[PDB]
């Protein structure tokens, strides 16, 4: 039918909370030193969420489409704490040290999705680089959502700024995800062949990405 | 740095206030239907300069860099009216009409100087980057101040709220200047050549593009 609703379709069939390594944390069956993986992991991606949106910006002259994403990129950057301050808390309440987290050596699967979302974004199709991102964030409060009952359920989290960052995606993706749906109309030029594509590999990029924990 | 001090002195031996151009506006002999030229001719410098610090912005990792490069886009483009915006109330209130505004085509001098600065801020130096905005930013509290005062001298500008662009920039550039030479410094990887070099291309791309109205 309507390409919007083929991208919505790719993304309901490779869907990050069907993985095994979610599945595997709505059931508990995890452990401490996986998600420590986990976060660690992680955060090369965090650093890395405000490029991407930089990266669309610098390219486009739809002066109300920038407003927009301007929007998104202070949500994720401006202030303190920032999404990525909130993202150390949280790698800290899992027993890391900044230490630790300083010196990890980012995993090739974590370079690996890191690529895919920044090829798109510097793409060509401002339309696919939004989508790359949508196909992201459009999953982000369904999971944050599951993340902050399989923390408290099973890891002992008790005090709630341990998963604010989980707590602020509750929230702020549901308006992300809208306003990139948005956004894709607004800079569509012909290009919702690249829409699909960009949804294809970013919905796999992560699969293998949430594969190397396990 | 001594390059810093080497990159102030090429501004100030280039420097716009000196040009025949905004001399003659300084001395009041410039006339109506030159600055709607102007006006009409800046308007695709003024959309674009929030690109130019995206792009950089798009480029880095150091993320206390890309706080204060924020900084400045927001300054530029967050909320009403913006710096664009300001833009526009200035160039209606010289007598434009917003279809001429919206009708107008850019001039070749315009499109070089534009093209200039992206050259730059997309260029695989960051330092240059910066270096290349802080070249034009640098010039400007100093160039709001005499075109104010030029405007309601010889102009006749009753009321202030027409120039409200350059009552803005009068001040915040002051602050964006100062940032940018921190940032030029921050970011440095042994491209102090670089910086040099995108200074004397800004500089004489912004004297190219004044000389094409007289
Ligand atoms: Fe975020
Ligand atoms: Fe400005
Ligand atoms: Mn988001
Ligand atoms: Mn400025």
């Amino acid at each position: 039918m309507n390409f919007l609703d083929q991208l919505d379709l790719i993304i309901q069939n490779k869907h990050m909370l069907e993985h095994t390594f979610y599945v595997k944390w709505s059931k508990g069956e995890l452990t401490k030193e996986q998600l420590q993986a986990y976060a660690k992991d992680y955060y090369l991606h965090i650093k890395a969420f405000p490029k991407y949106l930089s990266a669309i910006h610098s390219r486009c002259d739809d002066l109300e489409a920038r407003k927009l994403l301007l929007d998104n990129l202070m949500d994720e950057e401006n202030g303190y704490p920032n999404h990525i301050d909130l993202w150390k808390q949280f790698v800290f309440a899992l027993g890391v040290t900044p230490e630790e987290l300083e010196a990890h050596e980012p995993s090739e699967a974590a370079k690996a999705k890191v690529a895919t979302f920044m090829r798109w974004c510097t793409g060509d199709s401002l339309a696919a680089g939004v989508a790359a991102l949508y196909s992201y964030e459009s999953q982000i409060p369904r999971i944050a959502r599951e993340k902050i009952r399989g923390l408290t359920e099973y890891f002992g989290f008790s005090n709630p700024e341990d998963y604010a960052y989980f707590t602020e995606h509750e929230e702020a993706d549901v308006r992300h995800a809208r306003e990139e749906k948005a956004l894709i109309e607004m800079l569509l030029k012909d290009d919702a062949d690249k829409v699909l594509e960009a949804s294809q590999e970013v919905t796999q990029s992560l699969y293998g990405f949430l594969d190397s924990f396990l």
